[PDB]
């Protein structure tokens, strides 16, 4: 009924590490074609925002942030001589994250209450 419940009732047989784009694709981080551009980037930016996950005058660094985590998927993607996919959608959040602009705690709490909103 959202994006988590039904992203795992699917998977249950293999390409279990596609669970992750499952869900980001429902939430608007990427998109279906597993890109990632700045349609999808402000879509993760404004959600990180209105729930409080990192402060209005960050907002900027952290999209750049984004953007450059985008740019470095896509580069290692081409020197293994294709293109995105279920990989690096996972690689693009763990980018994301180290970045320390980023409370985890903070952020899996408001990614979990963002998706009870979301049907189907």
């Amino acid at each position: 009924e959202t994006p988590s419940q039904k992203c795992e009732e699917k998977y249950k047989t293999d390409k279990i590490s596609c669970l992750h784009h499952c869900k980001y694709q429902y939430y608007g981080f990427i998109d279906v074609n597993y890109n990632i551009a700045q349609s999808e980037i402000r879509k993760f930016s404004n959600v990180l925002m209105d729930y409080g996950v990192v402060d209005k005058s960050k907002k900027r660094e952290l999209k750049k942030v984004m953007h450059e985590c985008a740019k470095q998927v896509k580069k290692e993607a081409r020197k293994d001589s294709h293109w995105l996919n279920c990989r690096t959608s996972i690689n693009y959040y763990r980018c994301v994250l180290t970045s320390k602009l980023i409370g985890p705690q903070r952020f899996d709490k408001a990614i979990q209450d963002y998706d009870k909103t979301i049907s189907v």
